[PDB]
């Protein structure tokens, strides 16, 4: 575990993280992606070798020894607000599981369901409140990962807040 547990977010590409181990907003079917699932993809394509695992799960991979765990958002496009919720929910808990049977420290981690997945619509808090739901009872030390600096202020807020 980290010798005092943290929350910290930065404004960068989550394929240039320093921690021990990286969550993918991959899809369902193992496939290259766009957005974070592409800049995953160029940086730890190994880790895609038999990654295709339904919505609502995680299935780790090993790129040399480093843990890629590929976690399936639903697609808002798909989904009704409540299902999409649901297995947003449950995408996050299924993290928090391989991230404890790894073992790591640290894991970088970015907001499931808040791109090309958020069916138009901003999910910044919905997305984080399941994050922290799911990884508070872990001691790894969680960074998180964006792209727009409105956002990193609003995730920067949300976990001083708590503080
Ligand atoms: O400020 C940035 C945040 C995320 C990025 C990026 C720049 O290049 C790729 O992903
Ligand atoms: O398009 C993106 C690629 C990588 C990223 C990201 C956006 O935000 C964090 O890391
Ligand atoms: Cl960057
Ligand atoms: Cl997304
Ligand atoms: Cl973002």
């Amino acid at each position: 575990g980290a010798m005092a547990p943290s929350y910290r977010v930065k404004r960068m590409d989550i394929a240039k993280n320093d921690e021990e181990c990286v969550v993918n907003a991959a899809n369902p079917r193992g496939l290259p992606g766009d957005g974070v699932c592409k800049a995953v993809y160029k940086k730890w394509p190994e880790s895609f070798k038999n990654s295709a695992t339904p919505v609502g799960t995680a299935k780790t991979v090993m790129c040399g020894t480093y843990p890629v765990i590929h976690a399936v958002g639903p697609n808002f496009s798909n989904y009704t607000e409540s299902e999409g919720d649901r297995e947003l929910a449950a995408a996050y808990r299924e993290v928090a599981k391989e991230v404890t049977r790894l073992g790591v420290n640290s894991v970088a981690i970015p907001l499931l369901s808040t791109g090309v997945y958020s069916g138009g619509k901003d999910r910044l808090t919905q997305s984080l409140n399941h994050l922290f739901t799911a990884m508070d009872s872990t001691d790894a030390d969680v960074v998180i990962y964006c792209r727009d600096k409105e956002w990193e202020k609003k995730i920067s807020e949300a976990i001083q807040m708590r503080t």
